[PDB]
């Protein structure tokens, strides 16, 4: 899958990006690559924030749906006007398939400065598309127009170090492989955990360690209300009494350095003389997942090189710094960004399962890898689901 491989970019903070054309002629626009929601939607207008935008008026394949969708959420929203148009990614499979397109008229706080996309691909299944099921999401569409198999997947590959606007347009951020697996961007195994039900990518968590050290929470608590592996989601969202948990035990493993409890927030960068980082002070944080086989489980191991997300210093100098990229979440597990760079994760549609192995491009330490482990002997792991 050679052409596919490189063909995303972008960072955990802004969200990773592939390019695709919308219209006939094809307009080209970059697109979040999005698998914690279900439209494919693109900036339709001017907005201080986008370079170029969907220019309907312009396509002549372009069909108005005669319909408005609103699309809210915590930290944003968007809304817009439906229609269909051809699509194609150009370092994507060689076809060009109908898709619905929302045309975005109006947004907060969705478009983010200097991010380079003018738009979202939400990979996710059509329950959660608004403004109902009925509007078949692009994967679908992509799948039942031609021959691509029901899967993809992806690697996210943060730097380890910030990137300024030159350089996040000329790096690679990773691949997104549709239709298969590229056997060059992980290492070891892959292991594969259930999807619990096709809406979001939701997985079942059924046991936490902090440096090995069990949270010895029950099960349940770490799926409330729910578990989901969200490519446009920066951060591990925790749910809030695991958040805690979590949090008290980083602190504790950490304890040799103290930070400001607004680095715990999230909201703080600490900093660090060059090459100085005690990445050795900060622990592993292990997230069982359920596994295939009945009663058996596995492990998918972060590195606080995972979990600390690069910053650029605030008067720019030599300092390595960096933000806590752990939130609470008053919905459920979200393992974002900067979890899904530890790994090449394989969203198995047709085998209703999500694939985990240790990528190629994970940031680490000589000491210390990220790690995809297993089996382990588990028990009653179906009731650590939420319902
Ligand atoms: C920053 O604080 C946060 C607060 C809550 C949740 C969250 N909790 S559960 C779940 C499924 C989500 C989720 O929305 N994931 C996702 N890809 N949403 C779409 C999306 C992408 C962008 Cl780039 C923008 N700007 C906007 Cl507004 C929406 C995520 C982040």
């Amino acid at each position: 899958f050679v052409e596919m491989v490189d063909n995303l970019r972008g960072k955990s903070g802004q969200g990773y990006y592939v390019e695709m054309t919308v219209g006939s002629p094809p307009q080209t626009l970059n697109i979040l690559v999005d698998t914690g929601s279900s439209n494919f939607a693109v900036g339709a207008a001017p907005h201080p924030f986008l370079h170029r935008y969907y220019q309907r008026q312009l396509s002549s394949t372009y069909r108005d749906l005669r319909k408005g969708v609103y699309v809210p959420y915590t930290q944003g929203k968007w809304e817009g006007e439906l229609g269909t148009d051809l699509v194609s990614i150009p370092h994507g499979p060689n076809v060009t398939v109908r898709a619905n397109i929302a045309a975005i008229t109006e947004s907060d706080k969705f478009f983010i400065n200097g991010s380079n996309w003018e738009g979202i691909l939400g990979l996710a299944y059509a329950e959660i598309a608004r403004p109902d099921d009925s509007l078949e999401p692009f994967f679908d569409s992509l799948v039942k127009q031609t021959h691509v198999p029901n899967l993809f997947s992806l690697q996210l590959c943060g730097a380890g170090f910030p990137l300024n606007q030159s350089e996040v347009l000329a790096s690679v951020g990773g691949s997104m492989i549709i239709g298969g697996i590229d056997h060059s961007l992980y290492t070891g195994s892959l292991w594969y955990t259930p999807i619990r039900r096709e809406w979001y990518y939701e997985v079942i968590i059924v046991r936490v360690e902090i440096n090995g050290q069990d949270l010895k929470m029950d099960c349940k608590e770490y799926n409330y209300d729910k578990s989901i592996v969200d490519s446009g989601t920066t951060n591990l969202r925790l749910p809030k009494k695991v958040f805690e948990a979590a949090v008290k035990s980083i602190k504790a493993a950490s304890s040799t350095e103290k930070f400001p409890d607004g680095f715990w927030l999230g909201e703080q960068l600490v900093c660090w003389q060059a090459g100085t980082t005690p990445w050795n002070i900060f622990p592993v944080i292990s997230l069982y997942l359920m596994g295939e086989v009945t009663n058996q489980s596995f492990r998918i191991t972060i590195l606080p090189q995972q979990y600390l997300r690069p910053v650029e210093d605030v008067a720019t100098s030599q300092d390595d710094c960096y933000k806590f990229a752990i939130s609470q979440s008053s919905t459920g597990t979200v393992m974002g960004a900067v979890i899904m760079e530890g790994f090449y994760v394989v969203f198995d549609r047709a085998r209703k399962r999500i694939g985990f192995a240790v990528s190629a491009c994970h940031v680490h330490d000589e000491f210390r890898t990220a790690a995809v482990e297993g089996p382990f002997v588990t028990l009653d792991m179906e009731d650590c689901g939420y319902n």
